[PDB]
């Protein structure tokens, strides 16, 4: 007999906990989708109350339940009491709901399926009206959040002023990039940041010139995972957008005199930065954790950088539970995970729907970028503390550099 | 019998605790890991609500095991409230994650061990099946100068943790190609040489460098023949190639971590500076996949910090060859950050993909009686 | 226990009875490889003696086993008697060995093996440690070296001369390499399609029959009886082969097959055109033909086509061998080429092994010149040796 | 229960005291024709023995026993001595081998004949099939001219007794050759010829003959489409052929048993001179193999002493046809007296068998218009 | 037609089609000719009339 009486009793408590609980419960219940008449009386008149008024709590609903003269038809109020117990987080009231939700269709298919049974033995008599009330029976089950202008428009509103409300104290690690710095604020403790763009735009050096910005002017230490590029060559990029040294002609060396002399103002300064990097060729996530795990508490850990989350293995021998775990760990360690991301070629401006068929990366990040005249483009698709817009940068090729605009 | 209860229920009760302690727990265990019946079951429903959805916690875990079915097969809920009001913190589990998983192992040792001693009674049968399969079943110029001025423009030249593969079709001449290199380096630099011949013995690989060394027609020695000023020649050869510092394994088809496990000796025990494997679909996987090969040779490249020269060989498409032959026998194309081919008895270095400098073409002279690569 | 008590005897009395038999055990076994301590110390003490001195029969042995007082501590000289006038035969003796040697090295792994187990219980601990010193138990190139060894080879084609130890090919640079095919060698010779490996396995059996005094048995799985004498009666007396194949022929073209005939039938040349044979059909027919008349040469077109016991290649290869070694005779097996050619090499019959190993003498084929590379052989230089090949006669002559 | 316990104590002893007399067992005996269970395991691990290897004792044969842990299963050791000092002489053993063999060969026939019954009784229901798998289970210009001068020469031509095999590849012809034969012997000689055509139908095949016979375009029939006087050429080629002695069955898949009974009742009727079957893969067994109805064609040609022509299609092997790609669906090999071969409209046919008389390539031209062959 | 039989048998008649003039390839017919009779066809009408 198909019930959830566990996760009943959640929605019902956690009602009484929030009770700004009980509007997402009713958009997915209603009393009988609860199988203990116990129950289905009291969600009703916890939703009879609501309909006032008053609001809603354990005074209100032992109120209406004596009013309909059904409280010690419940249990006792101590019941009501009870109930506030046995649910874990209110916050997760939608998923208990759901889980009611589903027992209470089964329930209903079971039934009208039994009376179909049931109908094959005293009708015989029909057949044609049996195997059409056969259809309409089940039918009538795959029928038992639609989304309305009155909001889109607020957001759509309060958003097109955070781009210009901005001002601008940084709350989280400072990129470097004034113009990204008032958007995001920047990038903060706990948070994990997705950097997505097609091969050849410049997310690597993107990811390494806030990466180096970091350590180089701030305190904090920044931990570099490169999957692709090794640990020589990654240095090789950030001397030359240091100390502003041709690329190409470090590359075919080649070296000005006094280019030369630019090359050991970059390194001293770079030497005093705290980069770390690991250039495993594929690392599972749990050794990026362990190896951020100690060395946050033996010498201090500000940011991660992850070049390119498509080239971490799994736990086998999926890419949703590397993202999910990249978020654990960001809040873990309370530091921003900054994890680049490739985009998939319906490019060819990118949109989330271009790594949504890569996903489930959408959802564990709080915050996700696209990179799209030697300008660049930096759209913020996503953000949840903070405007949605575009800012831009100017990437200069000879350096491998994003500078100011 | 390896086990540990308490840190069993710890990891479960640690779940139901935070429970964003399931990522890390999913991250080391497995429900089979666990040594309890009982323990197995709910940590797989605990996983599998984990793949939705919706998340993880004492309602939604205990509506996982009525729905299969096996909720009474544990304790009641009883004792899953047990497992909750056990442990007192969930910082820890990983942990105990990392405990329940060593008694898992271990059972996994006693297993596949004890398994042998039982097979060393039904057969007898076998031996060298049973030798064999007892490993299987316990197993569970700002680089290197190539010498082509030309090539080491482009290249600067071999660079340490670089995985290089060379391209070619059959008979165009990656093999001498290699070799040219790997000689080059061993005479001319004071480096070591790894050579990896899984095609050509060793004495017939030794035989081509003789010839390339001190400039011995090849088909001299092969049929031999052999003229007395020419066998002169090959006495200031084998001279000058004694002190060169080439280890050459001319093992029939290796696994990839056995070409680690040797390089690794030999860079702590004389020091390493190149590894040269000649063709990869000859190497076989950890089986009884060429791209966990591949992957496995960039991670071996970085481990070691030396340029590590792999052979390939080209699909029938190119009958100019492009990224596209060997990309329908990827996914070598990504881990290598340099991707050179093959292609007047002149051959052209076509380096279609290096990461830190140019692409183009390098055009070398090659001598079919000495089995050389010269200058142009 | 793993075990061969019968076995050991063996080894034990086989000395007693040559014993030039006790260098070939003991390269073979060591005394801990006997079961029966008593075992043990007997071939032990056989072993002390063959380190004067002095030399090593029942007297010697009885002194030194009485030496360190294990006389009594066997059975008595009544057992060292047994030992021998046990086990009748001692040509074996090596043997025997493997088999004492093969049940030792089982008795180890399920020590070593019970150890691995027994020690998952103590520990707990180190783990990374012991699944480390797993291995180790469960596990029981230099270029100095290689020129040294070339240079034996370089030569090894300058060297030869010149005695030609083995049965002659009728090809004199081949025999200068070889020596040419020698008793218990199996010798394969490896091909593409119409290279013309088939003409060349004949031409060796003919020149062999004809010139010397020696029997040659042919299995023809491709090709019939007939059509393979026709082949050979060309490349004997000189007849243009699509002369016959169309017939047509010069009336002294005609003359010229009589003398082919004649020459022809003295050999000793027996065929079997039986299209695809088992292994043992091929052995207990070659065994029969030596006692009988006397054996020297067996060649088989094409090992492909040998099925198997059932209704395993290298099962075939491995009985091949087999047969080489008991008649002591030079099995020449013609092998096919996979399409990795298309200058062969060792590989181009590695992924249709084991080949490699069971061959002591691996040969492939390669201007109406042909090559004949020989990319392995156990006594002997590794190289090419160089052959012509006349379509019109379907021959291969010297150069 | 046929069979020699005391004969085949011998062979077993025999080989232990020779122990060359192995070879002469090996050669007349398998281990299944030894009747005692323990025997076979003797035999058959002193069999095992002797591939490696190694060679053959006393001592050997029971490590090979206890290898197989099949020792202790027999007698003991105590067994193989008894087998030993049982038999005084181990010349005779060969014997001793015939003798088991014989009390091997009754228990079979016994045995196929006590399967025959049996079946008789479950199936009710087959018949026409139950009276096959009852043969083929207990199955365990001197000749006729054919027409082609040269082909004559070699052959001498087709002769009575004798199974012919002419196989060939899809589309070279085998069918039109088959066929101009058969037109050949029926109109130029007074005999007659029983066609099988399995493939294809009666009249599909009198149309091709027809065209062949008098000259018609075959395309023209197919299309239809005549000249006036083509159309008189037909009634020229009707009356002669139809004073021919053609007898064609066009049933789709017969059995060898249907084809033997029907040419039997033909020849003690009218009179039979050759039996020609389109191809052989086609003919079903006696179930509901290949080797059987091969064996069962011979006979056919025996018993009624004609020259049976079956033609057979060869394997994708040769994309010149040899003797090995027909062997990889034998064994036709052996039970043909003669096998052919077809491979410029001009077409080859290999001799590569022949019983009595040379082996060569005779050379005929193929029209396709007429679907004839004709000599050059 | 083959490689989405087995029509071929079953059909005692097939046809194919293939200057606004189509072709009608008669390809297979059990008691008549094997041949290509030809129409012409008419887009604005969407219809073949003789030649």
């Amino acid at each position: 007999p198909p019930q959830s009486i566990e996760a009943e009793q959640a929605v019902l408590g956690a009602v009484f906990l929030d009770p700004a609980a009980l509007v997402p419960a009713s958009e997915i219940l209603i009393p009988e989708d609860f199988y203990r008449a116990a129950h289905q009386k009291i969600f009703h008149a916890m939703l009879r109350v609501a309909d006032r008024g008053e609001p809603v709590d354990l005074v209100t609903v032992t109120a209406e339940l004596a009013a309909s003269e059904q409280l010690e038809e419940i249990g006792g109020v101590s019941y009501l009491s009870e109930l506030a117990d046995a649910v874990p987080t209110a916050a997760n009231v939608e998923y208990y709901a759901r889980i009611v939700e589903e027992k209470s269709v089964l329930r209903r298919l079971i039934r009208t399926a039994t009376s179909i049974a049931q109908d094959g033995y005293t009708r015989e008599d029909e057949i044609d009206v049996l195997l059409d009330e056969a259809d309409r029976k089940i039918m009538e089950v795959s029928q038992r959040a639609f989304k309305n202008i009155k909001d889109i428009l607020v957001q759509t509103y309060d958003n097109i002023e955070m781009l210009h409300n901005r001002d601008g104290e940084i709350t989280g690690i400072p990129t470097g990039f004034t113009e990204l710095d008032r958007m995001t604020s920047g990038f903060q403790r706990s948070d994990l940041i997705i950097v997505a763009a097609r091969p050849s735009v410049g997310k690597t050096a993107f990811a390494l010139n806030i990466a180096q910005n970091v350590a180089t002017k701030t305190n904090e230490n920044v931990a570099i995972f490169s999957l692709e590029m090794s640990a020589q060559q990654l240095v090789m990029r950030m001397l030359c957008a240091e100390g502003n040294i041709n690329a190409q002609n470090l590359r075919t060396g080649k070296l000005t005199p006094e280019d030369w002399g630019k090359l050991t103002m970059a390194m001293g300064s770079l030497s005093n930065a705290g980069i770390y990097i690991d250039d495993t060729p594929s690392i599972r996530v749990s050794d990026i954790r362990a190896k951020c795990r100690r060395l946050k508490q033996e010498s201090g850990l500000g940011m991660i950088v992850i070049d390119y989350l498509q080239l971490i293995q799994g736990s086998g021998r999926e890419v949703s539970e590397i993202s999910r775990s990249l978020k654990a760990l960001a809040r873990e360690l309370e530091v921003p995970v900054i994890a680049l991301s490739q985009l998939s070629r319906s490019v060819e401006r990118p949109m989330m729907s271009d790594i949504r068929e890569s996903g489930s990366i959408e959802q564990d990040a709080d915050i996700v970028a696209f990179l799209y005249k030697n300008i660049i483009e930096i759209i913020i698709a996503k953000q949840r503390n903070g405007p949605v817009g575009t800012v831009q940068l100017a990437f200069i090729k000879e350096y491998n550099k994003f500078v100011n605009l």
